[PDB]
């Protein structure tokens, strides 16, 4: 006897219809194959529901007052060693799995695009290997405490894309080319979020890395001032690379 409420990170909590004596609302949910339950001081689906798997796992959820976020957490039998959490909000799923002593080892995000930023082998100091799932393809790199670096390399040149642990984005370039003629130099824009590349003092193409996580590339004119055409979405790595050339 219930009302159904959707919720975050694709769960369901029914919420009784009425209160108890205590003025409290009883709460049930299904995740896989568990039946959770809990109660709650507010009637609109919020709070905190457990169970437990036929083989003692534990399981909680807890959902926030305003329904916004969801966090599921699988612990072992004990309920107090963690396994998994899986956080969701805003649109984005942040999906956690844990060492025997606690800490965090993997960690996935995913998008409101359904792109995503895959850590592992997370370390202490907070170092771990990146990936980056967009459309099309995947970029490859590193993790450290600061940020997220992404990194395509093409010749002598070494494209890097930081993300912030905000999820800011900036973008620099590298080319260990001696050659005055050829060597690649870039400068970055925050406003548009584009990187313009320069071979030989004039520029050549502009680099969009876009809030909806694409990547753009437009090229210059002859007179290295007027941009022709319009941007081109890449949809393969190689594009980067011969943006790169």
């Amino acid at each position: 006897n219930s009302v159904s409420v959707d919720l975050p990170g694709s769960m369901k909590v029914l919420v009784s219809k009425s209160s108890n004596a205590d003025g409290k609302y009883d709460l049930i949910a299904t995740v896989d194959a568990l039946e959770l339950s809990g109660t709650s001081d507010k009637n609109n689906g919020s709070g905190v529901l457990e169970g437990v798997k036929a083989d003692a796992s534990k399981v909680k959820l807890t959902i926030s007052d305003d329904l916004g976020q969801t966090t599921l957490e699988v612990f072992k039998s004990d309920g107090s060693t963690l396994v998994s959490k899986k956080v969701t909000s805003n649109g984005s799923s942040t999906e956690e799995k844990f060492n025997e002593k606690g800490e965090v080892s993997e960690k996935i995000i995913t998008r409101a695009d359904g792109t995503r930023l895959e850590y592992t082998g997370i370390k202490s100091d907070g170092s771990g290997k990146a990936k980056e799932v967009l459309k099309g393809y995947v970029l490859e790199g590193t993790l450290t405490a600061e940020k997220t670096t992404l990194v395509v390399k093409e010749g002598t040149v070494t494209l890097s894309k930081n993300i912030s642990k905000s999820g800011e984005v900036s973008v620099e370039l590298n080319d260990t080319d001696s050659s005055a003629a050829t060597k690649k130099t870039a400068a970055w824009n925050s406003g548009t979020s584009t990187l313009t590349i320069t071979v030989n003092s004039k520029k050549t193409k502009d680099l969009v890395f876009t809030s909806s996580n694409t990547i753009t590339v437009q090229q210059y004119d002859s007179n290295g001032t007027s941009l022709e055409g319009s941007a081109v979405e890449i949809t393969k790595l190689d594009e980067i690379k011969n943006a790169l050339k």
